[PDB]
């Protein structure tokens, strides 16, 4: 492996451009602070069934020491355009375009969460967002980054949290989450902080869907309401105290597509956690839409 | 930055239902290489999961350099290369002196100690227990000291594996272990040292004597022991190990025979812990 080109750096770590056998490749090298992200992302990628055309493509990853020195290496595909995050800041979507976007992600979200016996154990991703999915040249795309992962069999009734003191993004933490309720030994629960995060990745897209000449700027969800680098109690406030939830703007209702979207994303944003649709049910929803 | 990750695998040197062991060369030096079968994939994990939580360093523990995963998976484990392999292959080669035989039983003790002990601070580490110690989880190096080998088992302060029969202490075969007690596994280590030292013990030369190098409770028990077969001879008859009488005229191997009883009490709270048996055979001789 050829390091070449640094396309991301933060508290994580950072990713690199590779080459390998000739072809990119993606470098995640961990900071010791995220130790325990790439283990687990380690353990979520040993499952072989794990592989699909929505959930980033894995190669390698390995542990690599000498005295005190730990190197700590995920190798994936390569996605030249980036995440959804940096596609949306300058690009505009047609209907075509939004919808096969956002079904993409809701297929890698349902297969996520669900069992398959034989194979995979269900898993609830806890950092869905715009900057964890990477978009690829047939414009699906596919979602990265599992080191938050929880796993659950309903065949064993086992369920694995792992060990990892990362949480997730805060201005992507549903209400219960963020007021700390979420009842931390149920499955469900975590599937429903997921929902709740698709809804506004879903949000984020449709402001650059085009229609009637008109679209919004690229903005991160609550951008208007919080404080820049918000604290956990900045998003508690508005999300909790103040319920507020990303506005719909009013030119998506001259749009059959987007007041469908916009319906959508109501249903991923109940308070209540069990009220909030399902992947499945999203993925049907998508596959009928325009 | 190019990042050589070149290992030529070279020749095969153990083979079993875990996977194989290779010596292979990377920067044209020998390292071991572990294949493991994805029937012990747990193990892989578990050694995995230590070294990213605290990065063992020490001269009586075989040297990590990696562990790596490459999509089936491949699941690979490289280490330092010990050429005089391990200690159940040296001691069925060779004969010991008091000095060869001391420092043998001394850097093993030295080994278990360190994993046994928490050290506070960002440069510490949590108390281990390795629960499968045995003379063929041990390596001879060129100076003349063991490292230990193997932390699939081990725990911090896999899954369907289990410790070798043979060296299980009585309260793993009576099912009477503390199981959520982190001392308990430490004294499970104890009891297998013992036999360790006795098998060591047998093949150090006196008066022109030596034993026949043979496994604990060899004179007891079929090859490959089932767990009844061992729960018969350590909890029901409460068989231990023969001291041969030769080893009363030596006073290295009679001190060696103290200690080794002193690490097979029925009671496991009576065992001796690592660090009093490093202090006791820095007093021999
Ligand atoms: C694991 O294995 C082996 C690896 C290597 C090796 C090869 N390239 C680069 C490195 C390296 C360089 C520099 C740092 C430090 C420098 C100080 N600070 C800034 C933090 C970073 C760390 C690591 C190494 C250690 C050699 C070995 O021996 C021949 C190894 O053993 C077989
Ligand atoms: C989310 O998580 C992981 C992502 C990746 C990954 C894979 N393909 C492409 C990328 C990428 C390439 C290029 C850019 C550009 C965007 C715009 N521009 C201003 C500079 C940079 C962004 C992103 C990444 C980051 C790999 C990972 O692991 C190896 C990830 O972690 C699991
Ligand atoms: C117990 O466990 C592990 C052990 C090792 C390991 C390290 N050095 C040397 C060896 C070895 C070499 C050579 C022989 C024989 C064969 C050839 N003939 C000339 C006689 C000598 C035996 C043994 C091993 C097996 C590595 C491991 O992992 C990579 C182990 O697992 C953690």
């Amino acid at each position: 492996i050829t390091l070449l080109e640094c396309v991301g750096k933060g508290r994580y770590g950072e990713v690199w451009r590779g080459s390998w056998q000739g072809e990119n490749v993606a470098v995640k090298i961990f900071s010791s602070r995220d130790e325990k992200s790439w283990f687990r992302e380690t353990e979520l990628y040993n499952t072989v069934m794990l592989r699909h055309e929505n959930i980033l493509g894995f190669i390698a990853s390995d542990m690599t020491s000498r005295h005190s020195s730990t190197q700590l290496w995920l190798i994936t595909h390569y996605h030249e355009m980036g995440s959804l995050y940096d596609y949306l800041q300058l690009t505009t979507l047609d209907t075509v375009s939004c919808l096969r976007i956002v079904l993409s992600i809701a297929s890698g979200l349902a297969h996520l969460h669900i069992e398959i016996f034989g194979g995979k154990p269900a898993i609830a991703h806890r950092d869905l967002k715009s900057k964890n999915i990477l978009v690829k040249k047939n414009g699906q795309c596919c979602i990265a980054d599992l080191g938050l992962a929880v796993m659950h069999s309903q065949s064993t009734n086992q369920l694995d949290v792992g060990n990892n003191p990362r949480v997730g993004t805060k201005r992507y933490m549903a209400p219960e989450v963020l007021d700390e309720t979420i009842q931390v030994d149920c499955f469900d629960s975590y599937k429903r902080v997921d929902i709740w995060a698709f809804g506004l990745v879903l949000w984020e897209v449709a402001r650059r869907m085009v229609s009637n000449g008109i679209v919004e700027d690229y903005k991160p969800p609550f951008y208007d309401v919080v404080p820049n680098d918000p604290s956990f109690e900045d998003m508690r406030k508005v999300v909790c105290v103040d319920q507020q939830r990303p506005n719909i703007p009013n030119r998506w209702f001259s749009d059959p597509t987007l007041t469908s979207l916009a319906k959508l994303m109501k249903e991923c944003w109940y308070q209540n956690p069990s009220a909030r649709l399902t992947a499945l049910r999203i993925k049907k929803t998508l596959t009928k839409i325009d």
